[PDB]
């Protein structure tokens, strides 16, 4: 079994559903940690102080959804806060929680360069947090239209020149 | 065999060509169902009425390829038209077709949305069209950079917490 | 015993695509380091074993020049190339086809780094969909011409070429 799965993919591409499903499918206590400004399911509030909530709210015989990484970041921004500290905090908090966790996130770096400097920065900013994620978590799916494909665990290629 | 194939993957990603390719191996009559407002291949145009082309076009004799869904959601939304109808019986006719179809349709929420309403709406329709298409559809196709990857058929990806 | 190619099956030429900030910087750095050649960073933006060669312009003809056998060329990055070239009004097809017709035919070892810009809605204006067109077509023709191609997505790189692409038979 595995402590952290990372779910990845673009805008209204059914991440959330499919976390919902692994999630149920664990026959856990099942949380919400809702980030956005049946009765299996706790909905806990985290607009801003998201590692605070999950240190709070993590224990052994729960599983925490993250519902999601994105809005979070969004919020982040929009109150003026540095994105890497809490970025790197998450990362920490993901490595290591006391229960486990699926964090929902968003692919957003595979368009255009935005004409905005804060666009930018969140670009940015969004791209090292899932690096960061992928990383501290056990497993990772990209999900596309609704269908999860894994891409950790896994081996990475290597190549010979 | 299959029924339905869904070819998904950025703008110019090399979809066209591929869903093309799976087509002229197939052996049946060839028709293009073009969406797009200015050899074996039947060209019909449907730039608003795609689910009526399909339902009436389709048959076992032809092989009728979608290019593309992208076109049609965006013609129908700058028309004015609510999308969330045609896209539920979009995804009702893919699952009830007269004879084989391939769906040529773009990610386009893997970015940073323009802050305008009318992109957001875009967005959000695409992304459930993918969601419902891929699931209607018998077979489901990524295509990045020229190259397929298979993500339907195939065993969805299972955890234990 | 059967033949397999001089030096372990080798590759001459990789494409690493994936999106701002996802690692795909780093993940050519992984694979230019354990190649034990002579590490040769092209760089298009206008160490103690990394030479740096600019060419913010004539990408091909720098290739061509720059390649050899004992040299990895690593190319970061072909998106801000092919901004460089249609800021300048450029025709983008010419060097597009001239730039894989030479990752085809390459006298040294040679790692692209690309972005995917084709996945999300284009502005409302005619060069950013000219831009968006011009590196979807560019990955397409780098990902023929290249040996392997690997998609790195939030730091995890995935490799689709080589390797069988699917077929489906109606």
């Amino acid at each position: 079994p595995i402590k952290s799965l990372l779910v990845v993919g673009g805008a209204r591409s059914g991440k959330s559903r499919f976390a919902q499903r692994m999630a149920e499918a664990s026959g856990r206590s099942l949380v919400l940690i809702a980030t956005a400004q049946d009765a299996r399911w706790t909905l806990i509030e985290a607009f801003f102080d998201l590692g605070q909530t999950l240190r709070r709210e993590a224990q052994p015989e729960r599983l925490l959804v993250v519902d999601c990484v994105t809005l979070w970041l969004s919020n982040l921004l929009l109150r003026g806060d540095d994105l890497s500290p809490p970025i790197k905090d998450l990362a920490r908090t993901a490595a290591r929680l006391e229960g486990p966790v699926i964090f929902v996130s968003n692919e957003v770096g595979a368009g255009i360069v935005p004409d905005n400097a804060l666009a930018r920065a969140f670009r940015d900013a969004q791209g090292m947090c899932n690096q960061r994620l992928a990383e501290a978590c056990d497993a990772v799916t990209l999900v596309t239209a609704g269908i999860a494909t894994q891409i950790k665990p896994g081996p990475e290629p290597v190549f010979r020149f």
